[PDB]
């Protein structure tokens, strides 16, 4: 049921000047779309989706650790920490640290919850508890950001995240309750609207993560989209190129998700 009808993603991928990969699966019928997608690309931010997901497993355990208060030093803001820095003075939650890593990719949020996890280690260790054997986290911000061609710190497949994002949106990874709380971040992202957002109708509900590494033409989108009247999707749109000063192209990630829908033959 994998590329039942082929799509144009070579064309895209010649025309952006660099590499495209896709996995799109339909829940229903277990319809795919698959394009480059057991390539390793940088996650950038996308890896806060997961470690979102990876504290709130640890709250299934831990009943008061969402609404703990974490208090923070002016030296754990890093670039693009828009939430985080306007509660410097006051210290924010676990959750509402998840939810400012999720929603703004707050970057100093990320660290806090990393450091919670036991670093990129745990994160990792969290993903393999979920039966995902391609996902690596090696470094902190900012540092994972580097996106070296050919390095696979810091990197997944779209693949191994769209079946990763399914397991824990959809499936069982979770339970109930923090899946659904999983489900409103993801759908209270406020940085994808030019992503794979572009290509999906107002009136079905998405949530989605991106990430944007700045440099290496390296930028990335996985979403869960609920198409009214039919089962979910889930999918994932990563991108790289091989020069260091390639800039990435929200239309081209917009455009690829565009392929996959009609590649699962969902009218959009
Ligand atoms: C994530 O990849 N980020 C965090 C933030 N939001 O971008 S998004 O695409 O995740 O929404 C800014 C870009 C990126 C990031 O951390 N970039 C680093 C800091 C800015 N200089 C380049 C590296």
């Amino acid at each position: 049921l994998t590329n039942l009808v082929a799509e144009p993603f070579a064309k895209l991928e010649q025309d952006f000047g660099g590499s495209i990969g896709v996995y799109a699966m339909d829940t229903g019928s277990g319809a795919t779309v698959s394009y480059r997608a057991e390539e390793r690309f940088p996650l950038c931010s996308s890896f806060k989706g997961f470690l979102a997901a990876a504290v709130l497993a640890r709250s299934q355990q831990q009943a008061g650790l969402l609404d703990t208060p974490i208090r923070y030093g002016k030296n754990a803001l890093v670039r693009w920490s828009p939430i985080s820095e306007k509660y410097l003075t006051t210290g924010m939650t676990v959750a509402e640290l998840s939810a400012a890593a999720v929603q703004y990719s707050d970057n100093a949020a990320a660290n806090l919850l990393l450091k919670e996890l036991g670093g990129p280690a745990g994160l990792t260790a969290f993903m393999r508890s979920i039966g995902d054997t391609t996902f690596r986290l090696d470094r902190w911000e900012l540092e994972l950001n580097s996106a070296i061609p050919g390095d696979a710190r810091d990197t997944s497949s779209p693949r191994a995240v769209t079946e990763s994002l399914q397991k824990l949106t959809l499936g069982s990874a979770l339970a109930a309750p923090q899946r659904q709380q999983f489900v409103d971040w993801l759908k209270g992202n406020t940085t994808g609207n030019h992503r794979i957002r572009a290509a999906v109708p107002a009136d079905w509900a998405v949530g989605d993560k991106t990430g944007t590494c700045g440099g290496y033409g390296t930028a990335n989108d996985y979403a869960v989209v609920w198409p009214t009247g039919r089962a979910p999707i889930v999918l994932a749109v990563y991108t790289r190129a091989p020069n260091k000063d390639d800039k990435h192209s929200e239309a081209v990630i917009a455009a690829a998700a565009r392929l996959a829908l009609e590649g699962l033959g969902v009218n959009g």
